[PDB]
């Protein structure tokens, strides 16, 4: 009963990886529907929480999306620097499975967003997806700094989802674009697992 | 779990629902919230789980309208633009009644539609909500193609919900953003941080 639950490999605990440290253990989407779906086996001796709230202490709650942590989430730092990445979404080739490590935790009301893609590196053939938080405050842009991010994510057959962050404050004589197909914007990252596109939108001359 | 009420500041406060009316709100987009809206005319008590398997609830995108009696006993909505509900606010009552007249199908959502006067004595209005077509027409002429609802979430981020309605006659293409020439200002809902707008069939290229 209650919940729907999947699994991202395999269909029980028993073909999940084990955790490691700072890791996803299970992802909560609300957004029609909801529905569990497990990462992997928390490293005792510890366990997976699923209520669907965020009073247990082991949620990070974003946007549309819940994300269970095994260690109780206030042992985590608070992000408070530029560009430092809340986690970082790890898929390899060869492994039919995928890592999401959490590194900090974003402020009261900041909402995290899909900015960077890089290779894992030396051994492991495959992507890094970095993610980080939105500023609290609005600052100057610099050249080559994104002004606003679009990321649209397909919900289905019929209906879009932008979501769009305003990044920083354009220069005098400058404004950023407002939608995504207008110019002085190119695409960045194309995350298809989630459905989602992104495009960066930077600093435009006036009129 | 966060309780707010929409008057006063306990159950006490509330007025009683109507047949068919939300007595809880529940949002779950960041922080998860509940806003109690009424008390259930008795014997019964208005459901509170966050989970969509009590038989109470309809799930709408972000929220969660929570329901007396169970929903399968309101109709399936099948003829286009049937009000799935009808959202009333009063200018002398210190709250508001939304009323629910039947269930959209699966997967397919909700959006604001029209607006329209509650008229004679009470002064306010009644927006309606209609259910997002799960199939595609051909537009009949003068009907919008596209609809787009801008929620401003806080001060840096705004959410665009973007629907499809039906499909453009040949030789003409329906607008792709909410500030492209071709698309008027909808309705407005500042209770809920939202504007609608609706884009029309245009001329191709």
């Amino acid at each position: 009963r209650d919940v729907r639950i999947l699994y991202q490999v395999g269909d029980s605990e028993e073909d999940l990886p084990v955790c490691a440290p700072n890791a996803v253990c299970s992802k909560i989407d609300l957004y029609e529907t909801p529905w569990i779906e497990r990462q992997c086996r928390c490293p005792d001796g510890r366990t997976c929480p699923s209520s669907l709230g965020v009073e247990d202490g082991h949620t990070i709650a974003d946007k549309t999306r819940h994300y269970k942590m095994c260690q109780p989430v206030h042992k985590l730092p608070v992000c408070k620097h530029f560009r430092d990445y809340t986690w970082t979404l790890t898929t390899a080739a060869e492994l039919n499975v995928t890592e999401q490590i959490v590194h900090c935790r974003c402020p009261r009301n900041s909402v995290t967003y899909l900015t960077k893609r890089e290779p894992i590196g030396n051994d492991s053939p495959g992507y890094r997806y970095l993610f980080a938080c939105s500023p609290l405050t609005r600052l100057r842009c610099q050249r080559k700094q994104p002004c606003k991010l679009f990321t649209v994510r397909k919900r289905q057959e019929f209906l879009d989802e932008v979501n769009i962050n305003s990044l920083c404050q354009c220069p005098k004589g400058h404004r950023c674009p407002s939608h995504h197909t207008q110019s002085g914007v190119i695409a960045g990252e194309s995350f298809l697992e989630d459905n989602i596109q992104t495009y960066s939108g930077y600093c435009m001359a006036n009129d």
